[PDB]
């Protein structure tokens, strides 16, 4: 059993990103999302699965999906932005198990990642605890 | 644009079901989940899509996925229980758009649905507003 | 350090009670309220303090304040209903440290309590774990 | 009836402030706290009351209470930090109605306020809508 506990930081008062979706991939006995002490907690039944969070800023027509998981006993993460309306977290979560470019992101087993949207705003995941059963990450909205 | 506002009634202090997942299907320009005044609000960009909520009772090894949507401009719902660990909301939500036994439930455009798990616990969805752009439903856990 | 973890059960689809306020009394180094895995968690820095939750049903003009605490190393609880608009949780929480009838409720160190409003609806607190540092209770809305 | 909708911006991934308390003062027919689309919404029954939010960073031994209200039909705000353990939101909210150094802050009817704690961290409230029945404010944690 793994947990990934996520702290969300919204760093600029320009626009407002709100949570809109949280998904669980089906591998390794699946997993759950819990809110715990102001954090988003992804619990997974083993290595080889993941969960996604989608955030939307309707003020500025911006959005992103942040995905967190464990691949071969090492944590991984990715962010997808410039989302079409068809790119919900349900859709994006699954792409990490069949789409080569997404597969590669997972295989990278990154402790940190960033990507910018077409509007120039950057998003980042930073694992602050990178080892063990109880992993911790910052999700930073630029 | 459609909304479905959901009030959750957990009626029996035997076990405890907690929210663990909320998904959005990709059709009809997708959708979002919001928490508003203690209610779950599914917003959708048109007719032909849906969203799912999974709840889990860890104390009693119970779980269910409740799905809400609009099909051909009429609201629909379904509940799936007796879940395997591989049946996350991500999985179940998507099955309503390709799996015949799930497709048919969606096509029924039901204003109410009730089901029991193997342990005899009943789960129900009852729409209280069944027409118009802003729909309302009770989710009742027995 | 004590925690009291509270599971809220709303048992009838008649009206809808939503959370509106959560307060902490100042004794024993104060305390906090956290949402953890769908539960309300009151953490307190020792014996001799408490915290309150207020719920409101605007559909039916009903409300109540449920208070939980530890007095002389034994848990206690009370519910106040038939609230005036001036009876917020902030007000009610404090009354257990100066108002004789409220003082008495606290001194009772009850594992369970119930009270009905003028509309005939009953509310109950039931401690399921009554001893130790990590206490658990059901808040049942009739 | 007044509303104040609050967007929280936690801007620095050094420490983590989590919500721990939300209180309502008793004047002007009281009020409520709601979570709406990722925002905190304080609703009040008239002019002359307020509500408080306490946030705590356990990692860094930091905390603050942010208070929002309407005084003589104009919005007001204040932040208190460097809190003792006895200074819960319940305590602080009430002090704005009898304690001179707090009364004066309320009477200032400020559209913006900023303060630093002993460790040098800045906290700010900035109203984005300053007139009418439905007010809006950013709460910025530095
Ligand atoms: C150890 C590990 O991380 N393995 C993953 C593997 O996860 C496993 O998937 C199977 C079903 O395919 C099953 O759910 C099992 O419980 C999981 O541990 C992934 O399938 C692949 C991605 O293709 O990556 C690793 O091998
Ligand atoms: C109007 C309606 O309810 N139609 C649905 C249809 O939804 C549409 O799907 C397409 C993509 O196929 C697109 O997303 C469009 O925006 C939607 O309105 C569903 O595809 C089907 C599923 O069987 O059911 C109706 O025809
Ligand atoms: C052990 C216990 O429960 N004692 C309470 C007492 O709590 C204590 O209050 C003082 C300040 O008065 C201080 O905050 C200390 O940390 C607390 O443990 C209560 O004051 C009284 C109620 O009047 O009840 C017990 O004695
Ligand atoms: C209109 C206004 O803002 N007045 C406030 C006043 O609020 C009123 O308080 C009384 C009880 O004293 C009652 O609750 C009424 O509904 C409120 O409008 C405040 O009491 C004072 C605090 O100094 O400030 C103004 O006068």
């Amino acid at each position: 059993t793994y947990t990934i506990s996520i702290r969300v930081y919204q760093t600029t008062p320009k626009g407002f990103f709100r949570p809109v979706e949280r998904t669980n991939w089906k591998y390794a006995n699946g997993g759950t999302w819990d809110e715990v002490r102001g954090e988003y907690v992804l619990t997974m039944g083993g290595s080889g699965t993941s969960g996604s969070l989608r955030f939307v800023s309707s003020d500025t027509d911006e959005s992103f999906v942040a995905t967190f998981g464990v691949h071969n006993y090492k944590r991984w993460c990715d962010i997808v932005t410039n989302l079409t309306n068809e790119q919900t977290a349900l859709v994006i979560n699954q792409e990490y198990y069949g789409v080569p470019i997404r597969d590669q992101a997972r295989e990278n087993q990154l402790t940190s990642y960033n990507v910018a949207n077409a509007k120039g705003r950057r998003f980042a995941i930073e694992y602050t605890v990178t080892e063990g059963d109880n992993l911790k990450a910052n999700l930073i909205i630029g």
